[PDB]
DNA sequence: GAGTAGTAAATTC
DNA sequence: GAATTTACTACTC
């Protein structure tokens, strides 16, 4: 009935999680065809497990598609 | 449009 | 030195 986190958190639509467990962010774009964004975290503040690379949260990613990239 | 599973390729601590 | 992540589609509701 709603998207929840790998933990107890609930996700907003559009956002979800891949089967390792990090975030991912699915939208239809102005082509014509889905768009994967990838994230570890949902927002600038949690972490990431060792050995996965860096990057802004999903919400940062997002935040810029919003914006103006 | 929303989300999932599987993969092809390249990369990293 | 090995293990891992990313990208799109295909199918589904």
């Amino acid at each position: 009935e709603k998207r929840r986190d790998n933990r107890g958190r609930i996700l907003k639509t559009g956002e979800s999680q891949r089967k390792d467990g990090r975030y991912l962010y699915k939208y239809i774009d102005s082509f014509g065809e889905p768009q994967f964004v990838y994230s570890w975290k949902l927002v600038a503040t949690d972490r990431v497990p060792a050995g996965k690379r860096d990057a802004i949260s999903l919400r940062e990613k997002i935040a810029e598609l919003q914006k103006d990239i």
